[PDB]
């Protein structure tokens, strides 16, 4: 019932009882363990037919209440059961409600806390939650959009952010915004099978082209945004340069990596994740925080279904890029991230490395062991794509389960 | 589509489903309110010993099933021998409570236990295995002449063969036959006097054991421990191995000259020995298995854990790294200098290993053949994903399930 928990580089052993809060079932059995799937059908919120039956709305909504007035301490007071009623009221007469924004504050704050897959959640009590609920049109999703970026982003000193659209109404369609990142580079298929920018932008690169965006030719274009409001087509608008920051790639000691022509931009907000807060769900509601080193280093420069430059920086450095044996991948990639290091640290644009991070989620696992009696991570995606056992999360077990309010994958509106 | 476990490989975009899971029998740590698939040792991987012997259905239940296993193989099933085994095996557990293996049928076992392995990346050589049968031994003493003469073949001069050695399976009431070390070849590790480990911190238990009955300890940073092998019912005795049957590498650098001169060094046959190997309900408390080694285990996991050798700094320092900031990366500098230490001085020495780009992607090429042949392939990503690189390596974008298939290799208590 309660899954002990050890961490064998201290041999210290700790329970995790929060994992029996967790209401919503993950894609593992006692049969077989699906842990390292990215994405099974469950953990999914697709569209529906027809409005989620009340007596489950009412039920997460009570949950969500009863947790909001335990935070601010009023647990039991007179307001907490006025919120309860208020609730109960709304939704058997429409069927649905909605938040106050201090409420929609503490529930984008505990989906952040709940995220599994972040390593970044030491800095959870920090977000600053914009609300735009109030937005009725493509065009003031965009106004949105460019205030989140301008305040996220600060001149280089990054910080923590949220901008919640309109949530989803059971007679009608969804606020949405199609890029999985506010911030994207264009991937143009070209000629035969090659891909000139991001491989993983292929598909979005191509919509933007089909409502009408006039393409470049590079391989770190940024891509315009496509804006939906409810049942309309879908809006094309180009993000103001100026509000992009973006960093030129160089080595300290490699004078030749400049050459290279390699850059990455400073803000990591993604939007295509579906926040739902007491059974509400809000389809647009783009999040973001500052870069880990290794998501740009070793992942999206160094796949090798995404920028793929290994090589290119191995012969450059005169590896033998010959055997498998003279690890002149893993010598490249290192270079690589120090680059990445050194760039955002010479550009004043704040980024953390894999070791400082998983420190400090080493760190807050332990607040969170004191505060709630563990804390749910996902050990496949909190452990660095190098260097994992370099790292103390690796030698940390960890138990994985959903707790609401949470950030979920949701469907692509095409 | 297909009411299966869907597996994608997001580098190529390939999906396959998982057939094979179905074919499972045992629980796993998993519920679908929470996935302790990182955990170690979950008491799902594990298996009790019995002070009492299995009851005669259930032990009968995986009798039939691996027979039924064994006539598949040789594509036999519904025959007149397969029906004849099934009922000389149900006839054995009848009148004694247990029965025995035939020798082939040990041999396939043993090579499905490996197969069925979810953390061995190496899983594509499964079908290249030593059966050595010693469940004619009845002495401790006879069990080291048994290791020592696996250590010989599968050391081979440098040129490793995967094998293991079978002891007598666990009979009710007798006591087991067991290794109690962890591995047949490992370094010792003295408790110090400051608090401290000279040698291997992991090993300090089974150390103050084999000096508890009878050895007599040095005091160096890599010394080969002797083994305390057991007879049923018997006290463990020590046995130690001649320096010439455990061949080791002097580790040594392509470029850093000075690296040679840390005096590391590490043994060349990897022999885990404490594991339980089970078969169609039998269980085999002593069965030592060996392959070769992959450069992480040893460049990453036994060099430069903080609760093992702990070398990282050390080889910063010499290298002149900035051992003060984390975003200096001298931890993952040192490291690919460790590993591709530990590669190129086992080449240099003529010894066996794979590094784990190789040995990664032929865990793809294998996971091709088994998907083919059996429908899946149980997986421990975790645990086949290497400590370091592991996204320069295909296998981190390879989601893979993992459940427990009978015959396997399951972890056990410790003996003392
Ligand atoms: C404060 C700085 C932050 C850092 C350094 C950080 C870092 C990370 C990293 C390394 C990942 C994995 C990304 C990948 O490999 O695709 C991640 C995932 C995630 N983070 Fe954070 N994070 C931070 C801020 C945020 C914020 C502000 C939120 C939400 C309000 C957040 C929500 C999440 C979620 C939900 C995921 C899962 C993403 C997915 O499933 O694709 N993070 N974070
Ligand atoms: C032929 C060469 C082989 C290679 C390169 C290989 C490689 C590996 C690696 C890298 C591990 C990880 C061990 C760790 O990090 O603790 C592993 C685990 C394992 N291997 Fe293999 N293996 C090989 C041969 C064998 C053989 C011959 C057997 C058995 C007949 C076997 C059975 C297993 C099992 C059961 C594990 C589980 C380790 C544990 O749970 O502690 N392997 N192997
Ligand atoms: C298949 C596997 O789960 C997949 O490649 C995961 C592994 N861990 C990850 N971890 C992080 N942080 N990000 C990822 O994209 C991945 N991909
Ligand atoms: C806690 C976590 O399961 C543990 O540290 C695992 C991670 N992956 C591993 N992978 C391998 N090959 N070997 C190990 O010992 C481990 N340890
Ligand atoms: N720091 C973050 N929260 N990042 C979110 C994911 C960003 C994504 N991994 C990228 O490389 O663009
Ligand atoms: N290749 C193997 N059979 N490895 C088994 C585990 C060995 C262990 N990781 C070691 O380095 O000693
Ligand atoms: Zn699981």
């Amino acid at each position: 019932k309660f899954p002990r928990v050890k961490n064998w580089e201290l041999g210290s052993i700790t329970y995790d009882t929060l994992c029996a809060q967790s209401q919503q079932d993950g894609p593992c059995t006692p049969r077989r363990c699906l842990g390292s799937l990215v994405l099974p059908r469950k953990l999914q919120t697709r569209p529906s037919p027809g409005p989620p039956p009340a007596e489950q709305l009412l039920s997460q909504a009570r949950d969500f209440i009863n947790q909001y007035y335990s935070s601010i301490k009023r647990s039991g007071s007179q307001a907490h059961e006025e919120r309860l009623q208020e609730v109960e009221a709304e939704v058997a007469s429409t069927g649905t409600y909605h938040l106050r924004e201090s409420e929609l504050v503490f529930g984008a704050k505990q989906a952040w806390r709940n995220a599994p897959r972040c390593v970044g959640r030491i800095q959870w009590g920090k977000l600053q939650v914009f609300d735009a609920r109030d937005c009725s049109s493509a065009q003031e999703m965009f106004t949105y959009i460019c205030n989140h970026i301008k305040y996220a982003t600060n001149r280089g000193n990054l910080r923590s952010a949220i901008t919640v659209f309109p949530q989803r109404a059971p007679g009608r369609g969804d606020f949405r915004i199609w890029n999985s990142q506010l911030v994207r580079y264009a991937g143009y298929r070209q000629q035969d099978g090659s891909v000139r920018g991001d491989p993983a932008n292929v598909e979005i690169t191509e919509l933007c082209i089909q409502h009408g965006w006039t393409p470049g030719n590079g391989r770190f274009d940024v891509l315009p945004l496509l804006l939906q409001a409810p049942d309309e087509a879908p809006e094309l608008f180009v993000l103001p340069p100026e509000l992009v920051l973006e960093v030129p790639l160089e080595h300290p000691t490699l004078e030749w990596f400049a050459a290279l022509g390699l850059r990455w931009y400073a803000l990591p907000a993604v939007s295509n994740m579906l926040l739902e807060i007491g059974g509400l769900e809000f389809s647009a509601a783009p999040f973001s925080g500052w870069y880990m080193s290794t998501e740009i280093g070793t992942r999206n420069l160094c796949d090798p279904h995404r920028y793929n430059i290994l090589e290119d920086v191995a012969v450059c450095m005169d590896l033998d890029t010959r055997t498998t044996s003279s690890l002149w991948k893993d010598k490249a990639a290192v270079e690589i991230n120090l680059a990445v290091l050194h760039s955002f640290q010479l550009a004043k644009v704040t980024i953390v490395d894999h070791h400082a991070a998983t420190v400090s989620f080493m760190k807050h696992l332990d607040n969170e062991q004191k505060a709630r009696g563990g804390c749910p991570a996902d050990w496949a995606w909190i452990v660095p794509p190098i260097s994992g056992s370099l790292t103390p999360v690796f030698h940390q077990e960890m138990v994985n389960y959903i707790l609401s309010p949470a950030f979920r994958y949701q469907p692509d509106p095409w």
